[PDB]
RNA sequence: AGAUGGUAAGGGCCCACGGUGGAUGCCUCGGCACCCGAGCCGAUGAAGGACGUGGCUACCUGCGAUAAGCCAGGGG
């Protein structure tokens, strides 16, 4: 769990973004919603040791 | 008595200009053949797909719920 509880947080954030997108209120789309390239797989990469 | 000339609804032929049409000419990221290199993939789940994934994405190419992409090395 050295990298978890962070993607739970960032997937919570992306289900603030996808809420904000459906109503007409998401005015930085690719500036925010394509976080999941570097962010979000920011800490979805470790070698599963042991 | 007397004759040729005429009338063009429309037709014919020719000339001029159009439309329809897609031939011809000229192109090539396309294809064919030949010669070279290369030559297997799969329980470490293949070939092939269905579905999906872009913020809006219909389709194609991707790519798999990490879903036009992730991480590291190398080239630029
Ligand atoms: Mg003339
Ligand atoms: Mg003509
Ligand atoms: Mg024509
Ligand atoms: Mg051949
Ligand atoms: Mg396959
Ligand atoms: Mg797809
Ligand atoms: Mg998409
Ligand atoms: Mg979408």
């Amino acid at each position: 769990e050295a990298r978890k509880l962070s993607p739970v947080e960032l997937e919570k954030l992306v289900r603030e973004k996808k809420r904000e997108l459906m109503e007409l209120r998401f005015q930085a789309s690719i500036g925010q919603l394509s976080q999941n390239h570097k962010i979000r797989d920011l800490k979805r990469q470790i070698a599963r040791l042991l």
